């Protein structure tokens, strides 16, 4: 029977129905994250671009599937991704893991992990080929007669990745009481928190973000924003292929919007933004303070201050070199202890 062990301020995430957690399942979920079997060529697990030394991440500004092609946008965290809303950059329709998963499995456009009707079977009879895996599937799905399929292999790291969270920060040890926080990092915490950086409004939820959900959410609030990383045409066009909420619903007013990212382990998940432009926490900063980016130079050359699209919570807001670093100082209080070194999140395979 499945122990969250929670904070007092985290609900349990909602949990699909027909897929509840356990600990058989999410060992196998561990497995087949770390396997580089379960990729069409055998070159790439789950994990080749969700790095647990990296909270889960690339280091890269973007990610190379299995057939070599570049993805558009930046590999974000798995950790926490239970609690997720929606799902990915910016796609409204991606609000189950089980759902999502079918991307980087099935996807071309582009190939991330390479499972097509073409290699399908040979990709599952390598899981019946072996022994250690025959006992955990069965162990973990008892009530089924053939238990080693994609729904069997979706549903277990589904559950393992509703298992990847430790609420281990300075920041949650302060909520908690167990913790005091610096001078610095008070400050930077105030700023956060403040009508002036503004932070909180899209980044000011216990999961730090705005799309929290958990297993009693009603009428969840799931927003999107231009934040003026662009304005290519003068118009608030961001560059092709990364057009965000645009790219789904066609409606030219969605042009630049994405999902505000959870800020637990940013000091840890560079390269940020939604591809990757942005190296440092130091130059976020930068840009928040100023309102927006502006491109000085070619292909990517326009000022995103000024842009349309942009959300009306950021604006000018010129902080000191006092202020930035007090902001710096508390964002890295978000970093998480124990999961970027915890067995039970470390590849089982050596
Ligand atoms: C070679 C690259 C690559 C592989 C392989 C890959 N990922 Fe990803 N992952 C990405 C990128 C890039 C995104 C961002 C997708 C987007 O919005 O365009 C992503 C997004 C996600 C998200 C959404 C997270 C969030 O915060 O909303 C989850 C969950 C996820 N991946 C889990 C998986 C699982 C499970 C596997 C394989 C079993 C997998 N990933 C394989 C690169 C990869
Ligand atoms: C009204 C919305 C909004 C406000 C205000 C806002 N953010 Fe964001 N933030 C976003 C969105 C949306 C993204 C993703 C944008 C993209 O990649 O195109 C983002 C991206 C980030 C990233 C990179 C995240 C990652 O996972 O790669 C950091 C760090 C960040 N924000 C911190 C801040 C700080 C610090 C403040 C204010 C002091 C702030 N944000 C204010 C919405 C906002
Ligand atoms: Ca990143």
């Amino acid at each position: 029977a499945w122990n969250w062990d929670l904070p007092k301020y985290i609900p349990p995430p909602r949990v699909p129905v027909d897929n509840p957690m356990s600990e058989e399942k999410f060992q196998l979920g561990r497995r087949l994250f770390y396997d580089k079997r379960l990729s069409g060529n055998g070159t790439l697990s789950c994990s080749s671009c969700h790095l647990q030394e990296r909270a889960f991440t690339d280091g890269r500004t973007v990610s190379i599937g299995s057939t070599g092609a570049k993805t558009p946008r930046n590999a974000p965290s798995i950790a926490y991704s239970g609690w997720h809303g929606t799902l990915t950059w910016a796609n409204p329709a991606l609000v189950t893991l089980e759902r999502q998963m079918l991307n980087p499995l099935f996807g071309a456009d582009p190939i991330e992990m390479g499972a097509s009707d073409a290699n399908k079977a040979e990709i599952v009879a390598r899981f019946r080929a072996d022994a250690d895996y025959r006992r955990w599937f069965a162990a973990a799905f008892p009530e089924m007669s053939e238990p080693i399929s994609f729904a069997t292999i979706i549903a277990a790291i589904s559950a393992f990745q509703r298992g990847v969270y430790s609420f281990d920060s300075r920041y949650d040890h302060y909520l908690q009481g167990e913790a005091q926080l610096t001078e610095a990092e008070q400050r930077g915490h105030d700023l956060y928190f403040g009508e002036k950086a503004e932070c909180h409004h899209c980044h000011g939820s216990v999961g730090l973000d705005d799309q929290f959900v958990h297993a009693r959410t009603r009428e969840p609030e799931l927003p999107f924003h231009n934040t003026g990383l662009y304005d290519i045409d003068g118009k608030g066009a961001y560059p092709a292929p990364n057009h965000g909420l645009f790219d789904i619903t066609g409606d030219p007013d969605d042009m630049g919007k994405f999902r505000a990212p959870s800020l637990r382990n940013i000091a840890l998940t560079a390269p940020y933004m939604h591809d990757g432009s942005v190296a440092t926490l130091e130059e976020v900063i930068d840009i928040y303070s100023e309102g927006g980016r502006k491109i000085a130079s070619g292909p990517h050359a326009g000022d995103g201050r000024a842009s349309a699209l942009k959300s009306g919570l950021i604006v000018k807001i010129d902080l000191t070199a006092q202020e930035k670093a007090d902001l710096l100082a508390f964002l890295k209080t978000l970093t998480d202890e124990s999961l970027i070194a915890s067995p039970r999140f470390s590849d089982p395979w050596r």
